């Protein structure tokens, strides 16, 4: 299990993804995701210049081992960059050790707590009515669970995001959005009824006392989470949305590591940590805040967008059939290129996800198909306010 | 004035530099640090592919909006490799904008709060003794302040102790005994004074080593000492690892090297629990956002001493002497010289005089980089050491 070669793949099959893939001597190969979405190259070369060639010699079993000697080594400690390559490095050896088991990923994990994975879909119109339209669409696929987002009258834009070579300026209010807001899930109550889970992103736009304020306004609606209502560097900007409102909060797809988070989780100021696999630092990482979170009442949702690669997607699956407390697995549904370029055994039926039964995470790379699909730049958009003020996205 | 071109240089006088340069339309131009030791080519295609392309055609004059532009932006935010980018570009927009005002970049921020910035040296060796020696040579070219690090016995390698910790392709494989070194280090601050007497400013950098409460044990055995800082007690990811060592110890504590965002400190800084913040320009996401860093520590007391090693450039050492000019709350600034090739690849006006450093009295931050001579010394691998236990635990250097 010695490692003989790594290195990155980087393709762009409809969107931009990072690979990571590692061969050990007896031939055994793993992959893991490294795509960090606008910034894409950065983990490339830290990973190309910087960890690849400590690779190679390693004993591919010492997982943990190789963990800290790549998140202490660096000495530059946690962050985008940092992380994202960690979890490819660390994902590839998880794909590695599973397949050296004889065994899908899920049972090396501790085996599997659940039958299937519930997911949710995005739905999305430029007026509530659109918006109502997509719902139904989805629901009728199967889904149990729909994130609704709507346009802000009055807002020329409101939140494949990587829409532009360049980063796209988008025109915020929030005050028009405060008020609007309500209204869409009062419509969707009204139209689908009580048994649907409804979902809201708030994407990072409010203050405090403002999330606090749409939080009780969307209280009689029942939503599954609220999510991202605050920048959360400070992690103490959730405390007063949390004494205000009992509708349930998400955070954390921005977050790399469980320092981001450690104290939003004691104490108890969310409901539901979303930092992915491909950006949390892999397995080894997130097992340790999934258990943390499950201390304090805290399930996993994890960011499924579709700039995380079906390795992460297949790794995401297998982690979320096993940990105790899941809450639900985002899907956006990749593009059929994508998909052939990561041919993968997990499956998607009547609104869930099903765990692969293959050795392994169940992913891997057509490096042939990838060489046909070069990178093209595409950054994420910004977000200004009407003054100009450069604002969240 | 709008930025007309903006690109990346990246050469090996030494050791290895990245920076970035902007160019406005009228050719006026600015220069940022953008060095991250052991993992540079990381922010070189961070700003190389994602960032420089969206500088092209920005108003230069704008340093607040880009900061936040690029900070929010990036959607993913702080960490090692974002924050210098940040801080590159930070960097060169004030540089630009002093030139613009015509004034040296201290003038800028506030005019000068000092007539000299002190500093202190490197002084190591095998043995106590081999210390000693270093500090008394050091004493003797003007420093009114030493670091001293010596060798454990029984150790064969330790922090600080040969000095350019990157001096491997690969990582280098340290050996180290947590209980040997809090058994001995007290015995080096005990021979430094018993040799150099009281009025010497003396440090020490723990290196991550300890936990919380072997380092508050290490505060209280050298408080007879009276050590001007004892640095990087423990990894502080976790921010509260300082309380233990706070409550048990009156020796002054510094922290904070590793750090790049005002996120990483805020708490160690209201809470109290360290007295000097040691984020640099390079990696702290430049002037912009350690104005601030600044502005919180001198609320609580807490005073800078800017890290200074040599894989900052000689770009962030005139920055860094310019902002050490105006803060208020200066503490200290860090000295380690660069090479020779070093300083002629990057011409500066700051000087070095009786322990001190002075600031440059030309328009910008005072430095420029030589692009011709740049070119001579081409990018050469080096990775920072790991440091296992002596049972093999991955531990921290
Ligand atoms: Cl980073
Ligand atoms: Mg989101
Ligand atoms: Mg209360
Ligand atoms: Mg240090
Ligand atoms: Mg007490």
């Amino acid at each position: 299990l010695k490692i003989r070669d790594a290195y990155t793949i980087v393709t762009c099959p409809g969107r931009n993804f990072v690979t990571l893939k590692i061969v050990t001597e007896s031939g055994t190969h793993g992959i893991g995701d490294a795509t960090l979405n606008g910034r894409e190259m950065a983990v490339a070369a830290y990973l190309d210049e910087h960890v690849v060639p400590a690779l190679i010699g390693r004993d591919a079993g010492r997982i943990e081992d190789t963990w800290q000697y790549l998140y202490r080594g660096a000495y530059w400690r946690r962050g985008p960059v940092t992380m994202t390559a960690i979890a490819a490095v660390d994902m590839a050896l998880w794909d590695i050790k599973a397949k050296a088991a004889g065994m899908p990923l899920y049972q090396l994990l501790g085996g599997k707590s659940r039958e299937r994975v519930m997911t949710y879909a995005h739905c999305t119109g430029q007026t509530i009515e659109d918006c109502l339209g997509e719902v139904a669409r989805h629901v009728e696929l199967g889904y149990r669970a729909v994130r609704v987002q709507s346009g802000v009258p009055g807002i020329e834009t409101t939140y494949e995001p990587a829409d532009s070579s360049l980063p796209a300026e988008h025109v915020w209010s929030t005050e028009k959005y405060l008020n609007h807001a309500p209204k869409l899930f009062a419509a969707v109550r009204e139209r689908f009824g009580d048994d649907l889970h409804v979902l809201h992103d708030v994407h990072h736009r409010l203050t405090p006392i403002e999330a606090a304020r749409l939080g009780k306004a969307v209280e009689p609606y029942h939503l599954f989470w609220l999510e991202d209502c605050v920048p959360a560097e400070n992690q103490e900007s959730l405390r007063l949305i949390r004494e205000h409102t009992t509708t349930p909060l998400a955070i954390g797809e921005v977050f790399n590591s469980i320092h981001d988070c450690r104290e939003l989780i004691q104490n108890q100021w969310i409901d539901y940590i979303r930092m992915p696999l491909t950006h949390g630092g892999g397995i080894t990482a997130m097992r340790r805040v999934a258990d943390l979170a499950s201390l304090y009442h805290v399930r996993t949702g994890f960011h499924g967008p579709t700039d995380l690669s079906p390795v992460c997607l297949g790794a995401a699956i297998h982690f979320d059939t096993w940990v105790p407390n899941f809450g639900i697995q985002e899907h956006m549904p990749h593009t059929d290129e994508t998909d052939a370029v990561f041919p993968h055994d997990y499956r998607f039926e009547d609104g869930h996800f099903l765990a692969g039964e293959s050795p392994g995470h169940g992913v891997d790379i057509d490096e042939e198909l990838a060489a046909k699909y070069p990178y093209e730049r595409a950054s994420l958009p910004v977000n200004r306010l009407e003054d100009g003020t450069l604002w969240h996205w």
